[PDB]
DNA sequence: AAAAAGACTTAGAAAAATTTTT
DNA sequence: AAAAATTTTTCTAAGTCTTTTT
């Protein structure tokens, strides 16, 4: 059981009518280091204050990671650690390199190993304590039901792990108290703050979806506590997301033949945005918001391209005209491509590239803000991200219908599905030998069992009784079980091998549901509980003849 | 119109949990 | 009977997009 797609449209603007919960689970108080776990600075044994010893542990735990080998990290870490230090220590500890965490490191490594092998009997209780935490704070009451909360556990204090070349990595993540926690609820039983505390602010805003919010010290940005992907306040928007990408599917031809004329505009921004959009569409390039310089890791999207991320080569690789992309994309993923394009864009690109130093914005007089405004102008609620959802649902849908072999069995049909998924990861780009010794092992185990039926075949030929035919048939199914078993490992092998370098985000699930249904493939084999619990609506309201 | 704050979605990377190899 | 290997779950950083306001 669960709503809700069989439900009556909540209007825009209203998120909920009733909202009540039990607040966020804070990080358990810091347990001070045991006596025989010491920290020496310069070989000199030291016992740090609890606030300083806390931070020390953070580094002690990552004393086996690449992060702690990098300057930016170590530079930011110490400075912040210096702040959590009493005048006593402050004066003494002047540099990080002189500190010795190796003992504290070994300790938590022991702790981890110790918790790796505890009495199974007790393990159940940590799964129990966990479960009770789930039962008590993991759920909430929105409107008329008990929807699950996603990240009900507050963010523990640690060391900010900046992906890529982040000038902030290593900085101290403060322990968030209730005095920082903002609460959202409706007529609801306000959750009491931990004995002796007070919330930052208890507000009732039904124009947003979050339950708890606080500002993080590292970037100031606000962190939210939201509901499970299975919830309606999330599903409603997910079902709507793909529908918007389906709305686009219609007028895509109009929009395509539209921005193709916008290349001839008597205005820069228009002539510019048209080229930008051409990329977002053709290469599933992300919008590309303007980042803070020196406050974040420097990456770029489509709008935020600089002239140094591209190069134009009239003739290259023999065709024609080529645009060489080279830049770091999202989670510092380096995007590098030479893309043969139309002449109009080539000529248009060079125009945006006269009298400018590499450090200048390629698409100036242009930003995501404008580009998206122009988008919700043509089609309702249309944005840049939508284009990727369309491009690679459509592509998946087409891939299976041309990969899936109608007459094959389940495991072989399952691989057809996975194979399509790999092909989908081509436009967006990407996201043994112990096996063969069990494959080849059972490969003979099959022929040496097909041999039983071989000799049992000659039995019935001249002994045409009946109980003999029962033995012949009992080896037939025995060979089939090995025929089955084999194909499962033969599939796994080529599958695992195929994979070298969207499933959770850009793919309309309904596409899969319709495929799974028409080819009689149980959804359990394609989706785990995480997946079908969230894709509940699509698993339900999708006939075998659904097309994007 | 423009920018900064605020809200919401995407996703990589780790941690737990599960099956499977030694 | 750990250990090694996959495959789910949790986590939270990194984007997009919207709302709010200078």
């Amino acid at each position: 059981k669960w709503k809700w797609w069989e439900e009556e449209r909540y209007p825009e603007g209203i998120k909920w009518k009733f909202l009540e919960h039990k607040g966020p689970v804070f990080a358990p108080p810091y347990e001070p280091l045991p006596e025989n776990v010491k920290f020496y600075y310069d070989g000199k044994v030291m016992k740090l204050s609890p606030k300083a010893e806390e931070v020390a542990t953070f580094f002690a735990k990552m004393l086996d990671h690449e992060y702690t080998t990098k300057e930016i990290f170590r530079k930011n870490f110490f400075k912040d650690w210096r702040k959590e230090m009493t005048n006593e220590e402050k004066n003494i500890i002047t540099n990080l390199s002189k500190c010795d965490f190796t003992q504290m490191s070994q300790y938590f490594k022991a702790q981890t190993e110790a918790r790796k092998q505890m009495s199974k009997e007790e393990k159940l209780k940590i799964k129990e304590e966990n479960e009770k935490l789930l039962k008590e704070y993991g759920f909430c009451i929105m409107d008329n039901h008990k929807e699950r909360i996603a990240n009900f556990k507050i963010e523990p204090p640690g060391l900010f792990r900046g992906r890529g070349n982040h000038p902030k990595m290593g900085m101290l993540k403060r322990r968030i108290m209730p005095e920082d926690i903002i609460i959202n609820c409706s007529d609801a039983k306000v959750p009491s703050p931990p004995p002796g505390h007070k919330w930052k602010e208890v507000r009732h805003d039904n124009k947003v979806t979050w339950l708890v919010s606080w500002t993080e010290n590292i970037q100031g940005s606000i962190k939210y506590i939201m509901l499970n992907p299975s919830s309606r306040i999330k599903g409603e928007k997910d079902w709507q997301k793909y529908e918007t990408a389906r709305r686009l599917k219609k007028c895509v031809d109009k929009i395509r033949n539209q921005y193709r004329e916008d290349w001839k505009s008597k205005e820069m921004k228009v002539r510019q945005r048209a080229v930008a959009l051409y990329f977002i569409d053709k290469l599933a390039l992300r919008a590309g918001n303007e980042k803070e310089e020196g406050e974040t890791a420097d990456t770029v999207g489509c709008c935020s391209l600089r002239v140094e991320h591209i190069n134009l080569h009239p003739e290259l690789d023999g065709q024609e005209y080529v645009v060489e992309f080279d830049f770091l994309g999202r989670d510092s993923i380096r995007y590098y491509n030479k893309v043969p394009v139309e002449k109009r864009v080539f000529k248009n690109l060079q125009l945006f590239m006269e009298n400018k130093q590499p450090e200048d914005d390629l698409f100036d007089r242009l930003n995501t803000g404008i580009l998206n405004k122009h988008l919700q102008d043509l089609m309702e609620g249309l944005t840049a991200k939508v284009f990727r959802t369309y491009n690679a649902s459509i592509t998946l849908q087409q891939q299976l219908k041309e990969l899936t072999a109608p007459d094959e069995n389940i495991p072989a049909k399952i691989l057809s599905y996975n194979r399509a998924n790999r092909a989908v990861a081509i436009l967006c780009n990407h996201q043994m030998m112990n096996l063969q010794t069990k494959i080849d092992a059972k490969k003979e185990q099959l022929a040496d069992a097909r041999r039983d039926l071989k000799s049992a075949k000659a039995d019935a030929k001249v002994m045409k009784d009946a109980k003999t035919k029962k033995v012949v048939e009992s080896k037939k199914k025995a060979v089939q079980r090995l025929e089955e078993q084999l194909m499962k490992l033969e599939v796994q092998a080529t599958d695992r091998e195929e994979n070298k370098q969207s499933k959770l985000n850009f793919l309309d699930p309904r596409i899969t549901v319709a495929w799974c249904k028409k080819w009689g493939v149980p959804i359990e084999k394609i989706y785990n509980k995480t997946q079908r619990e969230k894709f509940a609506w699509a698993i339900d309201m999708a006939d075998e003849d659904y097309e994007f």
